[PDB]
Formats: C-alpha cells, sequence, structure tokens
C-alpha cells in the first residue's frame, strides 16, 4: 500500500542518516577514500529515496488525499532544498575544500531535521 511504500521510504531516510553519520566521522578523521564512497552511496540513497517519494505523492494525488498531497508537496520541496545543499558538498569534495564541506554538512542536517517534522503527519494522513 501507499503506507507500505511509506516506511520503506523511512528505511532508506533512516539508512542515510546511518551513512552521513559515518561519513562525517571520516572526514574528521581525515579519511578521505572512505568519505568519497560514503559519498557516492549518500548519492544513490537519494536517488532512490526521491524515487519512493515521487511514487508515494503520485498515489496519494490519484487517491484524491487532499492533506497527503499537500504535506507530501512540502517534504519534497524540503527534501530537494536538502539534495542541492548535498550537491554542493560533494563539489566541495572534489575541489579539495573542506571549509565549504564542513559549513553543507551542518547545514544539511539541519535543513533534514526539518523536513523531518513532517512525517508524523504524512504517516497520519496517508
Ligand atoms: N540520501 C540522503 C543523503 C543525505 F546526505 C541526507 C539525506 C538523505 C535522504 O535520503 O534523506
Amino acid at each position: 500500500s501507499v503506507k507500505s511504500e511509506y516506511a520503506e521510504a523511512a528505511a532508506v531516510g533512516q539508512e542515510a542518516v546511518a551513512v552521513f553519520n559515518t561519513m562525517k566521522a571520516a572526514f574528521q578523521n581525515g579519511d578521505k577514500e572512505a568519505v568519497a564512497q560514503y559519498l557516492a552511496r549518500l548519492a544513490s540513497l537519494y536517488t532512490r529515496h526521491e524515487e519512493l517519494l515521487n511514487r508515494i505523492l503520485e498515489k496519494a494525488r490519484r487517491e484524491g488525499n487532499k492533506e497527503a498531497v499537500t504535506l507530501m508537496n512540502e517534504f519534497t520541496a524540503t527534501f530537494q532544498t536538502g539534495k542541492s545543499i548535498f550537491n554542493a558538498m560533494v563539489a566541495a569534495f572534489k575541489n579539495g575544500d573542506d571549509d565549504s564541506f564542513e559549513s553543507y554538512l551542518q547545514a544539511l542536517e539541519k535543513v533534514t531535521a526539518k523536513g523531518e517534522t513532517l512525517a508524523d503527519q504524512i504517516a497520519k494522513a496517508l
């Protein structure tokens, strides 16, 4: 159902939290080869998460679930802000710019946490 797709989406978000925290530790420790790999893994997780979110939103639209559509539109907009910051972080890593990388890491943490405050409402509305 749209709910089992939402639980999978939630699990993928949690996988990203796990891999992100491991990546942050590796960045702090100077292990650039590990960071590179975690960044690739986070990019794949973003693509998969986005695909699950799009299927949930499309199914809520086809079901006429107006409140779920509203909440999913808001959440996906914030999700995309996160993804844009993530892309800038990857670019800073490629460019050898640790100052910007650290800043984007902190910013991405705050933007993703902001979007997660909509999760309980979405789960209830689906
Ligand atoms: N795939 C991700 C990567 C990040 F760095 C942060 C968040 C996500 C996510 O899918 O929520």
